[PDB]
């Protein structure tokens, strides 16, 4: 399909209840196809919602959320995952979820591209979580540096810090990507105290990904809502550590131009844009980091593509 | 079922009489269920009793017990075993036996998990007997490194020195275990003369198994009795080598904390603890040796799960 | 040399001053050598001090310590490092440091074994920081699971949560290690409230390493102090999260028995024990997880010993 | 029945008459049962007699015995076999015959275990005749390596140099055999001139079968007699080749100890031993080639148990 | 070389001293080489001495010998091994040692064939120690079932209860072995009271190995002596369990016939026999378990020869 | 090559001297090539000679030849075999040797077809020795029923009473054989006293192979010389059991007609025949056992072509 509409979600998660998260994702999946989108993309960790206590508290102050986050993690192929999987067929739309996965006992910061036929194209995990997220989540492999053939073309995804990581994004450029989902949390954490968590920094990370890879970058970004702070702030010394709003979702074209009509910082919504894969031919006239711009006489990528495992079982 | 009470036996075996052992086991299986335990765990070798002569004399001094150990061995699916299988249905309690098995004429140091529907989930043999237990018992294999799905969750068992073998417990962690039966004998042997047989060594081995796996360790433990010393002690030179008591049964949470009430070293009883498979999520926030707290780029286990057979029959 | 005295330090670091930390290190290198110990072992991150703010606050509360921890991090072959190296040579004693390494923009949770003639036997990075330590530290490789031939036998080191890692300690056991430094931070963080961080959990893990490995384990342990808390606590919401004391250094024999005479929890000092590498043959008559207590037909370790570089320059 | 008397025959055959052979076998079956033996075992080829001309003559000097050996071969389920089958029932004794079977054109060196109720437990052909016996007999099958449950326990049979075949007797041990009939010819052939045909060699091969298998080896044996030599020695160049006597019948316990009272080399009789199947558990403490003493990770037996038909009939 | 003299040692070890034991070996190597023997075979565990305390007491009574046995166990390729290695070259004799090997933390019951030119043809560990020997030793693997071409024909070794293991000796026969070393410890343990440990059981096991295999079996055998019992008996309850003497060394032809002139039970000596590898063609007329007497359509051996490492180090 | 001369040896072996026998084979190989024969065929067992003592003596009278048969058995790819292999090249003739193979411990009644290029097409063991030959030799298997493409067409070999085995020669016909080597021993044994060993019986069996198969049958035949009898006769009671001569070599057409010039019985020589593989199409007009004259709706052969091994080695 050579041209289509795409949706980036700018919405507050149903923070630490999986089922209300799933029900709101179903309503946004429906709403994206009702406005005519062929793809919808969700924010980082959005089922059951991003683990905000890690930025607000010591590990001890997090412990009231740890059991809840683990008991509300979305396992791939669970009944709350099939509710999202069928909803992608029931609305004939590609869904890029962002979620907390669990496997046995470890949480992973995960994403899943779901087909028009309401089945996984591929699930995914973040290779390296960001510094305090490493206390919640485990790690992905080079098998999570994957760009897939879909009816929408060469479709791939990464989340927050994986846009900062140069070899991690070059591994995605190496697969001749056309459309990208850059999943982000809310940029209301540490407002004006630490620039690396700011919308200014992380919209530049996404804009530069669109310009370096020459692909359309959906940048869905969560928002922190009024009632979510009443669960999550216990004192006035934590109030300026996480604000209401933080929604700075964006969509960028293959030359770093923003394609989205704006939303306010506190505004829940979905951004929509028009995607023509033939514009990538013009955008690649300037730059192509794995074609005409590359010097394989100077720099190459060495990449372990294989999925890793803790145990090998001997077969007779 | 995620919240339930569990029982660890601290009881003396009816030493070297299987019909008295099975009768006492069915009494303790009833007594655990009468106190509302959904699982009961028994000590290592408890039917017909742990072979204490190997710690007390030469093979020539042990010969008065070798036909008695063999003739009171508990063959799996023999009528004395089906009496214990029916007792798990008759009281709607998971039974985790520890016993001497026999097959042909090799004895094995064995265990069996039995459903509350009164059927085996798995019988199971120790992979390697401890240095002088090798003079009595044969080896298991990788088919005995199994964690089983049960109504009570991912349930597994190992016995004594298998808690001191790191690859053998990595194989159990790789199966995402939730509750564990760490079966032990009476720690009254070689008191002060050898620390590897002590309460303090093997309670640390059970506490660390819980802390490493993030699973609830039931550690049932036998105890030695006056009328068992009358069978098993003949002289003051042997009387220093094995004391009355040695009952140090324990139960541990997935954070490593002891959940049990105390029992005196000489006291027969059953320990009880309230399990919640929901707590495993909090324990796994700190460590998970097969998940976030692992290095599959640096370390992996190879395991041969397949049951070994001495003879293969060609089938036409 | 098969028989010798050994030291485990129990001391508060000169918290976030490397030049006071090194002066105090050299003062304890002297106190150990003055008591006649051939080996002195230091706690985890003891130069310049363990990053306790990770346990007491959010990253935004931690920010005031981050630049100071980086500036007081100890680089390998730095002038403060050569000072420690010369102090081992000056006193004819093996020194096992625990320090924050700095190497590029990344800190590592490191250790160094210094020879009695003052050179590194090894400089060594923790393979995986514990869940919130990952917010401060990078990772080692299988280059850092290494045991060394020395004047003191086969000598090795790991720290805190690396004893809660069955493959990571089997990788050490497979190298036929005789003496081990199990370096720990203070055990006064989250007293009662998180058992995994307690003395009972981590004295068990150190004792079970001595008992699984049949190697003498020196477990040096930090302590927290009045004038360290006066910089690190500011409110009752932090006050019970890290108590004064927390010193539970121990020394264990290859059968797991505690060889150290006690100290108070609040007390600084050096623990000592008389070591005899002949006694390993007695303990290894019972268990040897890489010898007679091992089943390579069923279980093996796959291990990658190669150090991991980020760039591979094309050699001309 | 776990404790019982058993009988090994030491008797000269009624050489080359099947009718006097069956009359003498019934005379011995009666004499064994009158003594309270629950089993009697007969020598190799005892009906109608072992083919001694193969050891004394060329095939041309043998011709006068071939038609007689063929005429007096025992057809299984024929009238003279039924005459023995009835004599087992009549006396309530297990009979282990050793005979020349005939089937169609071909002779087999054969055995039959006959029940207390006088019916065949099994009829059994030697897998490989020894040396010049291959000029008389055909081969058996993997169906002839059979150990049977009986009122007497796990009962099996092999004849002469099948106790010299290590895989063949591993196939018998793998069935957890408890009582064994090692049927032999008589050890008066080539006295001093060949040791492999001797009493010392083949009594050791039987004694080692017991010691290896941990089972009671009844070793019945023929004896040569004056009236047999007067049919079979015709010249001086044979007078030293086959002597009178050669009866070295034995019975061995599962520890290898001889249980029989000594007969003379040249005396007819029946050896009696008091068997106790409980004793096999003491013998299996030390050795068990198929259990605790095996290594099925290093060695296995592949066995084809299917009997070898020469012709297959297509069925519509 | 096809005709040669061979020597089987019958001597007491210098019990629990490797330096006195290697001197006594270097003397008996020289004494055999002076008589014209081209091969000398030594007993089982003869350096530093077979571990008789396992047969005489509990583990707790054995603890006084465990460090002495570990500290006098012979590392392969260490100076006291190279002393024996040089003594083989120095006298132009093949030496088949039997010794307690120590490799890392574990003892092994071991044998080594040293060449005429003073270098190892093989070094070799027992596949499975006998039932209470397992309280001292680890297991070998399939690389210890090896037969070697030499100046002396196809040469091989097994020790004591490996002659009792039908697949373990079919693995040897399958390699077409011509000369065998059957190393034994002294047969004075449990005189009368356990036949499995007796001279009669194990002289028959060696005879039957020679008779089954058609190879010359040298069966050297230790002896116990007054000076060994003074260290090892403290009382009459042990005094009756291990007598002085037990030397029942033998040498057998490929027909099973004893080639040795007898010694007395307590006598030290060396047995000598004229070996002729041409005679194996005559003895293989009767029997050949891997040739004309085999049935590979009914029975085959599966064997895993690969050496069993506990760790696999990943190659770059 | 469709037309050529062929040679069948009628000659006495150099009885029991392999070096003298290979000199005589190389002489006869040259004498056939000088006559322009493109193939030469040798009798059964002809290197070193047929084991005639088995038809003349008991095993005890045969003992003087067993070592002399075994030590003069021809190993394939040993030097005296290479000597015959080079003689096939040196003269540009196909050589079909018949010999006693030795492989390990066992003799085989064997054949080897060698190219004009002086290399083995195949070496080949008899599937079943004839009744007393089974006291000398082992069995081949289905890999020994092969027919080979050569320069000379579909070439195959069997020996003596394998022409008396209907399935064994159907297995050859099924491969569309064109020239056959039917190797025999001498026909001077049991003259008049056993017709199965006669010239008439086995000339008929050779003639019927040609008639049944529609292939040219070279029947080379040994003959018995005076100086062979002088070693092999001693008593007068053998003087008529094996006579001088017994050379009844023949060569037969695919219609069964004799192509050879008649040698006398007692005469050494080489028979020569003009072979034309075109004539086979006229003989196959009448009969074809595997083609137009077969009924594969009524009758089929099942055949296991695969070579039999006693031991299988597990490869990692």
């Amino acid at each position: 399909k050579k041209q289509y509409k795409v949706a980036a979600v700018q919405a507050a998660p149903a923070f630490l209840d999986l089922e209300a998260g799933v029900a709101k994702a179903i309503g946004l999946i429906a709403q994206a196809a009702a406005e005519g989108a062929s793809l919808v993309a969700f924010p980082e960790a959005w089922l059951p919602g991003y683990p905000w206590w890690i930025w607000l508290d010591s590990p001890a102050g997090g412990m009231r959320f740890v059991q809840r986050n683990f008991d509300n993690a979305l396992e791939v192929g669970s009944e709350p995952f099939e509710r999202l999987c069928r909803a992608a067929a029931q609305h004939k739309i590609y869904v890029v979820l962002g979620f907390t996965e669990r496997s046995g006992g470890t949480l992973y910061l995960a994403q899943a591209i779901i087909d028009d036929c309401g089945r996984v194209v591929a699930t995914r995990r973040k290779l390296k979580p960001t510094h305090v997220e490493r206390s919640v989540y485990g790690e992905g492999d080079g098998s999570d540096l994957a760009v897939h053939d879909t009816t929408l073309g060469r479709l791939g995804a990464l989340c927050c810090a994986e846009h900062i990581q140069p070899l991690s994004k070059y591994a995605m450029y190496a697969q001749h990507e056309q459309v990208h989902i850059a999943a982000w949390p809310s940029f209301s954490v540490y407002r004006g105290a630490a620039f690396q968590l700011s919308a200014q920094a992380n919209n530049a990370a996404s804009q530069v990904y669109a310009l370096e890879g020459q692909c359309f970058v959906l940048a869905p970004c969560a928002t922190v809502s009024k009632e979510m702070l009443d669960e999550l702030i216990d004192s006035p010394a934590k109030a300026e550590l996480l604000l209401e709003g933080g929604g700075f979702a964006m969509i960028y074209g293959p030359d770093g131009a923003p394609l989205c009509t704006p939303l306010a910082e506190t505004e829940e919504g979905i951004l929509y844009a028009d995607i023509d894969l033939g514009v990538i031919g013009v955008a690649k006239a300037a730059y192509d980091p794995v074609g005409h711009y590359s010097r394989p006489d100077v720099l190459r990528l060495l990449v372990n593509r294989e999925p890793m495992t803790r145990v090998h079982y001997v077969q007779p």
